[PDB]
Order: structure tokens, then sequence, then C-alpha cells
């Protein structure tokens, strides 16, 4: 068993947490692995969960909170169309190369 490409690349698989990357801040597209994309309205811990938020407004009908979860709200902009995930289902888009 030997195919053509063949080496080793350690960079990171030892420390696994939930780091908030750097261009992630609000009022930035990024997409979900099973959510659509979003632009991020919130980023920061919770109160019902540890660690660190980021809430993500879906222009489509497909979330769960609507602005609110558990009582405690963070954005509000309609009934339906809100969301909360964790950095690790949050990637950068950028889209836009020609057209807007």
């Amino acid at each position: 068993g030997s195919s053509g490409s063949s080496g080793q690349a350690l960079a990171s698989d030892s420390e696994e947490a939930d780091e908030v990357p750097e261009w992630l801040r609000e009022g930035e597209f990024v997409t979900v692995g099973a959510h659509k994309t979003g632009v991020v309205r919130y980023v920061g811990p919770a109160d019902f969960q540890e660690g660190t938020w980021v809430g993500v407004e879906l222009d489509l009908p497909s979330g769960k909170n609507d602005g609110s979860i558990g009582g405690k709200q963070y954005f509000r902009c309609n009934p339906g169309y809100g969301l909360l995930v964790r950095p690790s289902r949050v990637r950068r888009a950028t889209s836009g190369p020609s057209s807007g």
C-alpha cells in the first residue's frame, strides 16, 4: 500500500476546544454544516450552557429560537428567523465574487 502522496503534517490534534476565530463577529457572513447560511448577530457565552455561542440570523425560516432562548434574549428580528450555534458550527463565506 503506497500512493503518490506521502508524509505527515502534525498541526492540531491534541487540544480540541471551542476557540472563537478572529473573523467571527457581528455583521459577518458565515455558513453552517446543516443550518444554511446566516449573518452573525451575537457572539458570546451563554447562561444555560458553558463555552461560547454565536447567534446566526437565518434569512430563511429554518431555525429554532425566535431571538431568545429559555427566556433570555440576544437578538430580535422576526419569529422563526433566528438561531444560536457554536463557533464550530460556523465558517467564513465571503460570498459575492462579482455580484451582490
